[PDB]
Formats: C-alpha cells, sequence, structure tokens
C-alpha cells in the first residue's frame, strides 16, 4: 500500500516520500504517467507500469510486509500480486535513491498537465 511503498522510499533515500515525491516530475507520483522530466521523474514512470501489469490486488491499498536486512529492502511475501507489488515499490524506491544526485526541486510540485501525454507502457 503507500505505506510500505513510502517507508520503502524513505529508508532508501532518506527523504521525506511524500515531500520529495509525493508530486515528482509528471509521475512520481499519484496521477496517472508522462514524459518522464528526469531520472527521478523515470523512476516513477517505470513504478506506474509496475503497477499496470498487477492483477490480483490493490498497490494503493493492499499492505504487504517486508523486512530492511542489511539496509535492503526484503520482500515477505510469497503472493504473487504482494510480491510483485513489493518488488514494484521495492524498485522505485531503490531507482529513487539512485538517481538523488539529479533530483530537482524545480519539479518536486510540477504541474501534471505541463506533461506530456506517456507512451504506452
Ligand atoms: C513514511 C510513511 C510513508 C507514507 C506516505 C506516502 C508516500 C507517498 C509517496 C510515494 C512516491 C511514489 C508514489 C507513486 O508514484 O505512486
Amino acid at each position: 500500500s503507500l505505506f510500505e511503498l513510502g517507508k520503502m522510499i524513505l529508508q532508501e533515500t532518506g527523504k521525506n516520500p511524500a515531500k520529495s515525491y509525493g508530486a515528482y516530475g509528471c509521475n512520481c507520483g499519484v496521477l496517472g504517467r508522462g514524459g518522464p522530466k528526469d531520472a527521478t521523474d523515470r523512476c516513477c514512470y517505470v513504478h506506474k507500469c509496475c503497477y499496470k501489469k498487477i492483477t490480483g490486488c490493490d498497490p494503493k491499498k493492499d499492505r504487504y510486509s517486508y523486512s530492511w536486512k542489511d539496509k535492503t529492502i526484503v520482500c515477505g511475501e510469497n503472493n504473487p500480486c504482494l510480491k510483485e507489488l513489493c518488488e514494484c515499490d521495492k524498485a522505485v524506491a531503490i531507482c529513487l535513491r539512485e538517481n538523488l544526485g539529479t533530483y530537482n526541486k524545480k519539479y518536486r510540485y510540477h504541474l501534471k498537465p505541463f506533461c506530456k501525454k506517456a507512451d504506452p507502457c
């Protein structure tokens, strides 16, 4: 659900997920995707595509379990939708941490119809 995802982001990036990522670029994050604005914005774009190939569960609402072991998000699920969900959220979080150096506050509260239409996933 959002709690797990924001936690992962927080734990990986060290940033307040809602602040840094709640409204960042054309895809990070809360209302569809869009021509990524940069590395960070592209992370959320893949995250959404990752979301859409998900079936038995809702990624806003369904909670899953995960572990922090050796400073690594370890998914705790066998359930397929939750495992993939957990893995989509995990990878979004990694990807956001890896691209922090290009993170640009200029796109933090970007207005989202200032966004080009996204390519199908
Ligand atoms: C510290 C607990 C975190 C819960 C707050 C929710 C965080 C939401 C921001 C997640 C950023 C990517 C979201 C998305 O693109 O759907």
